[PDB]
């Protein structure tokens, strides 16, 4: 039940022995991709979608995953079994590998790490969070790279300023995403708005959009002007750990009374239904 | 003489045992800074300047280096001594450390790695290299972060296209630097031009500028338009390993007959003199 093992390059290894040699290009060059997904009732959620993303991220960095997707899926199931857990967080990392020259990739290092189910997962607080705008555009935004400098560097500024997250705004004209979350507005006519370009295409994002459309809501995937914050009734984040999370304040703009909006609340319940349905196919 | 040891968190460690645990934020989040400098005759070159840069990079990521600069300088000298080498490459890495939550830094991991003197160091080929333009702007450009995704990802494209390096061009309007080098033009009136903003402030760059000014050349530190490639007689790179390196072709623009330009050649000899002078102070 406590996590006893990780997997490095297809070998189960006690957590206390899970190391990389310092020639690894993630350490020297931040060259890497990753994926992160929850497991509930002994099943990684929406697994084929997270794995297909992981394979697409690897090909963008010209990094070959040593195992095909069936073989990686087996190793993930074997690791859940070996740690004897049903509720977990799971991280896949694929690094540039042990490079001869501290720059050119050779063969990648593959890591499968495992965590308790995050405590906050799908908390679904009724009180929206408070975030700040930050001018920035992520590099290679469509690839899930290991590159979180700006997001991490900003943690002092976020806290200093009374916030618990931020939203990136490309040349401070275009709303994108947080470091770790996709961003949605709900207009007063109940139209759901989210960025279509220069973002990471979240799996959670995909499930909430599909669930919104199935419930008969209008969803626009489009460029979002900074000024549309002024027109929106609601704002929320999506991610693997957040599920759907109500944002109550961006800078001095309070959405409603700061509590979770109507459509936001309906989208939380639909996401929990997307998960329940997923688990019934396993 | 072969490298026997690295230093991790103030402890000398055999190279074969130099590892980090996979919770290190450089591995999970590419959160890190580094520095790299040569040693000749048993002395790291321009050391105080590289160390002051290393300390400035750390403070930008809010990462405290555990030792003051005198103590780090001692550890570097002790490591050269223990490996019994006079000619070396030296890498300092400071990672986000072993984070509890795979995101928030706690205390950093400090690495001192050591290499043979790179074979190519200050090669000073008379034949200029061939590079391509690439549209891109480095994140946090003034900090020497471990984030080289774009530069590394581009290696296939560079080689495919008949090149051995690139030059980054900010919104393809403004000339900046390569992934690993500063970039200079020499105008037909012998004015030396280099970017002043949104670049890493190289140590080599600093020494070549000082040496050019002392020789009585005009040096402009200014924004450089893409179209000024058309006006330049010469182009060169600077970096710790290149020293000064002649660029003979950018895309279909051949500088002269592709061989090292006049001022470029004089700046190579002045840099070797900057190094010789440095070593006489040790
Ligand atoms: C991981 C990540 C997300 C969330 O994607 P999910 O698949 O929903 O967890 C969003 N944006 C960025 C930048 C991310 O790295
Ligand atoms: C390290 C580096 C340089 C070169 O700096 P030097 O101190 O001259 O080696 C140039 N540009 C970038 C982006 C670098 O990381």
């Amino acid at each position: 039940h406590m996590i006893k093992y990780y997997n490095i390059n297809g070998q189960q290894v006690p957590v206390e022995n899970a190391t990389l040699h310092v020639s690894d290009l993630s350490i020297l060059r931040g060259y890497g991709i990753f994926d992160y997904f929850l497991a509930r009732e002994g099943h990684p959620l929406f697994l084929d979608d997270y794995l297909n993303r992981f394979y697409r991220s690897a090909a963008e960095l010209y990094l070959e995953i040593p195992f095909d997707k069936a073989e990686l899926r087996r190793q993930i199931y074997a690791l859940l079994q070996a740690n004897e857990v049903r509720e977990a967080g799971i991280r896949l990392v694929l690094t540039g590998g042990y490079s001869p020259d501290g720059y050119t990739p050779v063969n990648p290092n593959l890591l499968i790490m495992m965590y308790d189910l995050p405590a906050s997962a799908w908390e679904f607080s009724a009180q929206g969070i408070k975030i700040i705008t930050h001018p920035f555009q992520r590099e290679l935004p469509e690839v899930k790279t290991i590159n979180y400098s700006t997001g991490i560097r900003m943690l002092k500024t976020i806290k200093e300023r009374g916030a618990t997250d931020l939203i990136y705004v490309d040349q401070g004209e275009w709303i994108r995403e947080s470091a770790r979350s996709n961003f949605f507005l709900v207009m007063p006519d109940n139209t759901i708005v989210t960025a279509d370009e220069k973002i990471l295409w979240g799996i959670t994002r995909r499930q909430v959009i599909d669930a919104a459309r199935e419930a008969g809501y209008a969803v626009e995937e489009r460029r979002i002007h900074i000024t549309e914050l002024d027109q929106a009734r609601e704002a929320f984040f999506t991610s693997t750990i957040k599920g759907v999370m109500a944002i109550g304040q961006i800078d001095d703009r309070v959405f409603g009374d700061g509590t979770i909006g109507k459509v936001t609340q309906e989208l939380q319940d639909l996401f929990v239904g997307k998960v329940k349905a997923y688990l019934e196919t396993c």
